[PDB]
DNA sequence: TTAATTAATTATAATTAATTATTAATTAATTATTAATTAATTA
């Protein structure tokens, strides 16, 4: 009756492209998954929606995509979300790269460099160490790599059984 | 459906400007005295 499983990726870019199957292959093994596409806005950070399903979650499973640092909405997201995780670490994190090295995850670099290049003369000079803490965390656990070549179909079974397997067993 | 105003939101791109680098290549000049046999002479 209760969410097990929360996500969280890129508007545009794979709203359609990949994360949909998988939200739709998911449903097959009988657990009941959170996804959201209302552009929130209504504010500053939603309470009931949100926030509610943040702390009933139970597997937060992130997908950084190429452009999942320029929404002004993810990433101080992704700060609560790594930043719950360490107080109890009863739950997990299961990130999934995709289309990017796991290596401008780490440092920011690359083809994030530009996108902190603008952000820095809008928000608090302390405000953005905050975020390149948090997303330097979630770039050293255990991570499907996706290449250009790996099957978008054959990844989603073997990842769906991983979190499947923590669920049956317990 | 249009025109018009207000209110926000999202973008990367281009140019100018500066610092930061031992390497590429030839020229030129100096420096390296044996290798090597031949010729001549001597023990």
């Amino acid at each position: 009756v209760e969410y097990d499983v929360f996500l969280s990726f890129r508007g545009p870019d794979t709203r359609k492209q990949f994360t949909d199957f998988l939200y739709h292959f998911l449903c097959y093994y009988k657990i009941h998954t959170f996804r959201d596409d209302d552009e929130l806005r209504k504010g500053k950070e939603i309470g009931p929606n949100l926030l509610r399903a943040i702390d009933q979650s139970k597997i937060y499973v992130p997908i950084i995509s190429s452009g999942y640092a320029d929404s002004k909405w993810c990433l101080m997201e992704l700060a609560e979300i790594v930043r719950r995780q360490e107080e109890d670490p009863r739950r997990i994190i299961l990130p999934i790269f995709y289309m990017v090295d796991p290596s401008d995850v780490r440092h920011q670099t690359g083809c994030y460099k530009k996108a902190f290049r603008k952000h820095a003369n809008k928000f608090d000079g302390q405000t953005i160490q905050n975020w390149k803490d948090a997303l330097k965390k979630v770039g050293d656990l255990k991570g499907w790599h996706i290449g250009k070549d790996d099957e978008q179909g054959a990844i989603a079974d073997k990842v769906s059984a991983d979190i499947w397997s923590h669920i049956s067993k317990e």
